[PDB]
């Protein structure tokens, strides 16, 4: 057993490894979305920039969990990073809707992780999740909701003009 | 009687208390409007910013009247601040129309206050109203009229695109 | 149901609306206290400044809760802001005692809100309350306690000199 | 008749000359008060500074009225500047009370002047009085009221300590 380990349940250790994989998966989804908008037949450069930034943020989220695993004396166990659900994302609106779904799924995982940490009476882990993950998720979900609403109200996905102008005004 | 009181009719004192309440009410209306546009299903951040600024301005208007009451030796009497007429404001255009109606109502109250001050031969109070309130109201009403006109001409409220673009170009 | 809503109980939503009203009420109490000390027959300008600052802080507290409501996909429901308990606050000491009572009441409401959030297993809401409200309340209560103690020890409310000197040294 | 004179009643011209004398008288009262506090047996240097500043302000008030008289094509008529009512002012509190009485008397004169200007349909003169005199008077009266209140509450005039500390904290 690690010389640093204290009050860190094996179930929590395992759950943190699962969360690391999920964050990496989220980074991969956003990477794929980014380059969809870089296609010559889609060509929305600010959608591409927005999603690439999100992808880099998720990689940071994964790294912080790997750091946490080591800080607590757990051992990192990595799994394959699954390819994203979709190859073709259809429209800016559709990609934003996929992102919203993804972030709500990640949030659910984090809430399940918090429930476990609470059940195992691990207040350090609870605080870690609360401080570095929960409000970040709420902000991300709210922002994606805002984006979806604006695209819908503007006439997306039918209106190519709507997605073009959203690209310039909101994401530019 | 206050050692500072001079040429300040009890009717004017009472009217100033009523105006304080009205200014606070106006601040509350604009606060409510602001956060309507912050909803994930409305999501017009510059409408939200615009109305929040207006709300803060009305609170300043109320404070200046409270200061005036004390300067003249009257006594402040506060009443409940009523909740705004509407919870749901429908659209950017509708909120602007509500604001226009509100500011015209506040203007009418100020004109009635000025008539009273004139009738009681209180030139200090007349000058106070004229200097700090009347042109501010005329400018606010004109600006809201301008906003309503632009939103209508652009195709609001039916056009979600119109409200989106107005949010960026006029309020951004 | 809001596209952003996740793990946010209707009871929590309602409690947040109640808290918004309470914060606005607290802003109103402090506004009234501020202008009491601005009266020509009270004339303690630093008491007035202190309470006006507190009033503005409470308005910020209310706005942050309105922001939270929208972030979580709840819907803001506003109620009348009740006028403060007292019109005449008697002395600096009495106003400080009223403020202490108010802040302890607001704290109790926040603790009840936290209990609800805990019961509904909402760790994001728990963290929000803990981060933005609980220590702020403890600091405010401690500061008001300190102020009350000093005024008492100095000879308030009988000693007009005590309140005058406290105004200059502690609040100035 | 002056080549510049227009809509300027002879009664208004005369009233402006009377006001010039009153402003000069007020400057003289404050000059006398100032040097009372400079006496070795009174020795409150900030009371002395405060009243000397007030004296200089009144001289400016008189000059602006002399300027107005010429701007409108009236002719300045000067009278003796009467010595102040009191030679000995007793205490800081008593001097502040005398100043309050003086400023209320000057205010009454200005209100009478405004009534005359209104009766003679002279909106330029009304605006001049409103802009340069009326709120200045209200502020002065309020400030003197505040000062009187503080000195009383502190224990003046019996307490030499009260007047000493007021000199340092409020006027210093
Ligand atoms: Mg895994
Ligand atoms: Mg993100
Ligand atoms: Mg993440
Ligand atoms: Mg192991
Ligand atoms: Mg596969
Ligand atoms: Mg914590
Ligand atoms: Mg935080
Ligand atoms: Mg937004
Ligand atoms: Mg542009
Ligand atoms: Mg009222
Ligand atoms: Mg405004
Ligand atoms: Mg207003
Ligand atoms: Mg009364
Ligand atoms: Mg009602
Ligand atoms: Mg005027
Ligand atoms: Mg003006
Ligand atoms: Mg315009
Ligand atoms: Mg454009
Ligand atoms: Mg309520
Ligand atoms: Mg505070
Ligand atoms: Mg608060
Ligand atoms: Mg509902
Ligand atoms: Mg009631
Ligand atoms: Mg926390
Ligand atoms: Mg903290
Ligand atoms: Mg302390
Ligand atoms: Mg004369
Ligand atoms: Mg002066
Ligand atoms: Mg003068
Ligand atoms: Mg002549
Ligand atoms: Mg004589
Ligand atoms: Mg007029
Ligand atoms: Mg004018
Ligand atoms: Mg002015
Ligand atoms: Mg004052």
């Amino acid at each position: 057993t690690s010389q640093v380990r204290q009050n860190y349940h094996q179930d929590s250790e395992a759950a943190i490894n699962r969360q690391i994989n999920l964050e990496l998966y989220a980074s991969y989804v956003y990477l794929s979305m980014s380059y969809y908008f870089d296609r010559d037949d889609v060509a929305l450069k600010n959608f591409a920039k927005y999603f690439l930034h999100q992808s880099h943020e998720e990689r940071e989220h994964a790294e912080k969990l790997m750091k946490l695993q080591n800080q607590r004396g757990g051992r990192i166990f990595l799994q394959d990073i699954k390819k994203p659900d979709c190859d073709d994302w259809e429209s800016g609106l559709n990609a934003m809707e996929c992102a919203l779904h993804l972030e709500k799924n990640v949030n659910q995982s984090l809430l399940e992780l918090h429930k476990l940490a609470t059940d195992k009476n691990d207040p350090h882990l609870c605080d870690f999740i609360e401080t570095h993950y929960l409000n970040q998720q709420v902000k991300a979900i709210k922002e994606l909701g805002d984006h979806v609403t604006n695209l819908r109200k503007m006439g997306a996905p039918e209106s190519g003009l709507a997605e073009y102008l959203f690209d310039k005004h909101t994401l530019g």
